[PDB]
């Protein structure tokens, strides 16, 4: 469910599987998606600086340089056999349908979209774990594998009575 920022951050950075963190913002600049003097509403670029996304490997060489619902589709599509993505929670796949994320419908998500372009948007809901604020230092992740997957194996533990 919902986690604080710092409670975020202190796992993330413990997985040593995951070598890259970074909030979003910082990672569409590095790709060069925009560039400082980009023109970015401020909820936007709220959305952007607030938003934390997370990769086994550091991909921004690999991002260097159609309804959000369809993008969506073929995305969780591309991911074949696997599971455990946030995508597709409550979700049944078969050949090139899914039927049953009200976060990525949003406009913020929409422009994501327009800013990745299609194809790296598809990739990037599989390439990152991504974390949203959705109140006050109240983070959920909307993409990406399972965080639980991770912390998982990094802490490997039988049993126990409680572990949020």
């Amino acid at each position: 469910m919902l986690t604080r920022k710092e409670d975020l951050l202190t796992v993330l950075k413990q997985i040593s599987a995951l070598k890259y963190v970074s909030n979003l913002y910082e990672f569409l600049l590095a790709t060069e998606k925009i560039v400082q003097t980009s023109e970015l509403d401020t909820q936007f670029q709220e959305f952007l600086t607030t938003t934390i996304i997370a990769s086994e490997q550091n991909l921004v060489e690999n991002y260097k340089q159609m309804t959000i619902k369809q993008v969506i589709d073929d995305s969780i599509i591309l991911l074949g056999n696997k599971q455990n993505y946030v995508q597709q929670i409550g979700t049944t796949t078969i050949g090139f349908y899914v039927e049953y994320r009200q976060t990525l419908y949003s406009s913020n998500f929409r422009n994501l979209l327009n800013i990745f372009g299609e194809e790296d948007f598809k990739y990037f809901l599989i390439d990152f774990l991504v974390f949203t604020k959705v109140e006050q230092n109240g983070y959920l992740q909307v993409a990406g594998v399972c965080l639980n997957q991770y912390f998982s194996v990094q802490v490997k533990q039988k049993k126990w009575y409680k572990n949020n």
